[PDB]
């Protein structure tokens, strides 16, 4: 490593049911696992002097407690809250409480689904939102975080 | 390999011609011409021929979409204010059956409640907002992956 | 018993209707808007109706054509397409020139998304036809003739 | 001779339409429902359409006539009058027999009270005609012929 | 001397049950008792009162059609059809006879769906919650509206 | 054979003092004073002592209801515009627990949609609207029957 | 052991069950369902009566006639579920406990079908379980009346 | 006569552990353990192996549904309060593609308006409410008929 | 020190119908009058060098005019607007116009009653709101005012 | 005179009190508030127990465990005020009276914060009065239980 | 003067007596008395006799409107908070049938959503908001033009 | 005491306002928009205001004229007519050039259909005038002068 940049510490958070990625009818719904996505993203981040940490959980409390633990340690969050996007005021208040900028990512286009999925407790306080672009959305959020923090 | 050339059209709606003009020290210095020149160069390196129209005239955007029929493989559109108001743009994109991604420089969800409604988001392949000029580059990268299966 | 007075009728078509007959003709149909308007103009001519037509993707062209109709045109048939749901300016142009009109849609607007159930013209139209394809323009013409000649 | 296949068409009229032509004929109009249906039956006969008709104030009579149309009728023209806004039972009868239909209203429902802007039939109709008076039934007949003969 | 008024009273579904269930708790007066007393009150003022109660929407619609050019005024308690029947509204609009809407119970004190009437905006007026006497008040109102008294 | 005397209070809200004043040939000639004089005489024949207040002052109506506690048997109220706006009048009538009938001269359901809401109708014994001045007489007759069980 | 009298009421269009494209939409008729249900009821000393009608008034008048004769009602009001306050008021007026049954899942259909004028006053509601829903309602009624 | 064994999972949401505890003489005496013991015995007589989880922890219900994938034939679920709030449970049941019936002991339509909405009812095979504990037995009988075509 | 000892002037405002407290069916609804509550509260305030003034009125104008008269004289307001909570924009604009901090108090739990009572034209601009704790709510508002003004 | 057992429950994110920009947003931690409140309660023969959690299940299970042990609950559900029907049903299920407390004025924030699944079944609600709100709820509970 | 004299009534609602009092260096120094003195002088130059009432008492505004009947040609009203709440004021102005203009110092559309509703705007000849004290002068000029056909 | 700095003010008029003075002049009035703007330009000139004007039925011409006003125009008076209710693009043009504006309507928008009660400009306007006819432009001019010169 010969990095001239200040290191960024970035946390990726994944919400409920995303552990199932790649393991129902892979020929129909797609083959990539969450582990595959995060391994590729961690490698992409490391080339740009970004240290990437990750948690996926079906437990709302684990996501809230990981956000609390990020206070004064993490520079940026990428979050795919999955179903909790629509329901969790507690996650909104955790992110407001630690004051870390974040990007919201969804694999699927939330606006093309049921009307209840059009509402997010996070989108109005996110720096931005990516939906419908599949796993590449995490890479775009990483690229955006680097640009937003380094002013590039 | 050698890849098949992709023809991609970028459409920008009203007021985006003002980019880089107002309080440049506060709101930013990049013009739309700067963004599109850089995006055109990025596309050319990946065998994508990128065409562009920005207009304050809804009819110019509709007619450009009509002209894309059987010629263009993918659209990137930032409809700006027309996102919230133009059923005619929705029906133009449905009429020519070209896949598209919707891009906004600013986070539409962080602004007035009327900006939370889009006539395009439910038929878009995807939507990017709040990531500034880089959002066009992300949409380009997404389109290439969607068309080449990469 | 007497020869009829000529009716001057204007047909206005809104955005995207220029695409009729182009996309997947084997699936969605082969008739172009030019084919529809040629047939309609011939039907009108046999009943002493002089039929004029404009299709445009430019809202201003439709507004200006309505302004130009003042004291010249007896009746309007309008398919505003997407502008049905969005254009107060077209409503106000039609109110401003005081010409009776019928609203026509090729497709059934009530069978589509909920935003298409609202029209800024339907409450001030003499009536509305939807879902009957190109024949809807012929029905509007027949209605206009009956409304003006009391037949 | 007729070289066409005969079409069997049923016209259904809902409540209060029996009053047509009765109240202040000099003000509101003189044509009765019987006059409208006699003229429509003659028009249909010229195009090898056999037209049957029921008007009723009884929701059950309309439902049972729809049930009886199964595998006998090719097309329905219905003016449900007030039942347009209230009858899920009529919607489910028409869904149950799977015969295509056109909805007709004499008056422009969009120009009246807001409760009249909702129909339990318009989203499943082939199309809807409103505000064109008695001629709306003729237009629906012409549409049915075109839809069934692909003309 | 007065000119005779012809008045029709229409009663909607379920009002035939009045006086039947737990009479010691919910009340003992039948609809037949109410209409006999109202007919006698009408007769004293040279009003010929006719009546139909039905559970059949079509019987009410057809009775309204039959009233055209025969009946001067209608008193109607549409019961549940108040909230649901556009057909009854259109029957009364179609024959153009003035009417008063009557409810025995206070419709505003019950479920929210009962707050909406398809008749109240075109009625001459509305009485609710005053029990059987509401029909007598509607009769007195009709006589005043027609005789200017 | 004497009845027990009933004490009944009639309350009239704002603007009802204008009755009979504007275009009498078009809108009608009877004043509120005419209506209340006739109603007081009707009540007196049935051993009802009828008291009356009309006011444009919400506080005068509220204070008159407070003063009715343990003195008045029944209230007839036409709150006029306050029907739609005054929770304070609802809470005064709930506070003194005297039964009341709500009366309107005009049909409130035939006017603007905001007039369809009453802060009193759900707690009234009943409601009369659209029957003109006779509505107060009907409310009086109902009160007498409700109190005397006739 | 003490006989129960139970009335099953079926609303409009349910006479079409089993008629249209039987290979696609199913073969069982309403008559088949009611014959089987009547036999199931008879084994438990329940006398089961039935009316299906497209006529709202026939359903209302059958409920009126049930007063002081019928112990329990099973009702599938079909389209009238969403529209008939008169049926609600008939069932409130005769004070007989009832269960609401739908063959299809009303919550999986158009949003107007999510509203019932009966569900809040029913003892309970069954939907989406096909013809077996009437048998479950019968078993529930027997348990509710015999305290079993 | 031979049947293939069915594996059925019953899921119970929050607060249902309280059943039978408060004022048994007033609210009823049966515990959730009593209901599940009886239901497990009923299932065993029809060659159904019935497994059960009740939890106040949303994650335990989600993880149990994930674990059911390719192992369980049918789910009976009473999500209790989570019926009205949990999109995550809806998405778990969509993700594992096992047919399910929704059961409530009480009539949800007779209670507050917020209880009228379910995140599960539109994707359930069917819904039973208001029939008390017997609703689980009806859901079991329905599941057997739906899987064995009887 | 001295800042802890300076006299506070506090105004209590009570809206319509609160003059009825203690009058109707005292065995059922309770016996305490508004005069009883205000006498006890005035004595509680006097022990902490708080001069407590009171107006109850059924007249909206009297409450508005009392608020106007409070300008530059009164340090804090405790208000129970009763029915006016739900209806009076004029009271909101009087309190905004004189810029005196206030607490909103209700004896009964407004959230347990009709849905129209769930809206207040004052709650969003109040320092805070107390409901459902009966007459003690006025004492809590007094204690809060003293803490807010004396920084204790 | 008879000892009262009172439980204080605090919902998610309240562990952050006093941490972020203490010079701007305030310095008092939840531990400071609860230590002072426990001492206040002890002077009046109230045994005060406390749980703060980010875990909805821990709050629900603590309410279940309060049945027939606890006389009164003071709860600040924080974000769960607006979302948790499960907490409402736990408190209804154990039938212990409670007061709802918020440090901040919920009515001064976003419109979604104006709705509480607890306020209509609480004995009362305090908001916007900072840490003193817990002390007022304690004073109210003592008065309500001792008839003082 | 060659013109017919116009009699105009200016009505000001609650809290407008506070104009000029709080933080004059920040919010402005002009009192309502200053505004009305200047407006009265402007009116007198055009043969307009101006009467004025400001009140925090709804009844005083209602009674002043009643007293205007057949005496006043035009009303200018700033109802302040009563714009949003008073049906009684609407019904007073309908009852006396004098044309009026509604004036607000501040832009009501830029404030809370409850201020976007007026019980007077739909029956006013016109509305002025956000132009400060000059709005009363514009309403006076409009009234003169509307009555004199100039 | 000091001579005033010249103000540059732009007046923008939306669709259909070109019809002013044309339809039923005996009923709706005889004044044309050209008459109104000539009088307003003269009024402005006496107070050292240079007044420029555009009326258009073309939304793009209004947007482009707003863009051209950047760093040249001190204040805008706009009557967007039907575009008041529909054009987010005009809102974003005015926000993008940061010029203060007043919204004017000849008619009382609050006395018409309920859709006219919503404006995409009123919340960001310095103020709004409606229902005062052509004099509303003069009042907006007087307000702009006071707002810019602190008079």
């Amino acid at each position: 490593g010969s990095h001239m940049t200040q290191q960024i510490k970035l946390l990726v958070l994944n919400g409920p049911n995303l552990n199932l990625l790649g393991q129902r009818e892979p020929e129909v719904y797609g083959s990539k696992t969450l582990d595959d996505i995060i391994k590729a993203l961690t490698d992409e981040a490391a080339l740009q002097n970004v240290a990437l940490s990750h948690l996926q959980s079906n437990r709302e409390y684990e996501l809230i407690e990981k956000i609390h633990d990020a206070f004064e340690k993490i520079d940026f969050i990428i979050i795919n809250p999955a179903a909790f996007t629509h329901t969790s005021v507690a996650l909104r208040d955790a992110l407001l409480g630690v004051n870390i900028p974040f990007i919201e990512v969804h694999l699927s286009n939330v606006h093309a689904r049921e009307s209840f999925r059009h509402h997010s407790y996070l989108s109005d306080i996110a720096q931005g939102v990516i939906c419908g672009l599949g796993a590449k959305g995490y890479s775009f959020a990483l690229q955006s975080a680097i640009g937003k923090l380094r002013n590039i």
